[PDB]
């Protein structure tokens, strides 16, 4: 089956608006790769949407465990 994991899938539930290029901006009903983690502090996280790279609220998304249906 799956050896390994190479990314990290999140869901959008909750519409951000980047202020700064430094943020991403994500809305309601979109998947963003996850880039890199944030340190030991939870809540900022890095991913790429629409080919850009910003910071962005991590728990304005969700981590997904897996496609069970579709």
């Amino acid at each position: 089956g799956s050896s390994g994991s190479s990314g990290d899938y999140c869901k959008v539930i909750f519409p951000y608006e980047a202020q700064n290029d430094d943020e991403l901006t994500i809305k309601e009903g979109d998947i963003v790769t996850l880039i890199n983690k944030d340190c030991i502090d939870v809540g900022w996280w890095e991913g790429e949407l629409n080919g850009r790279r910003g910071v962005f609220p991590d728990n304005f998304v969700k981590l997904l465990s897996g496609p069970s249906s579709g």
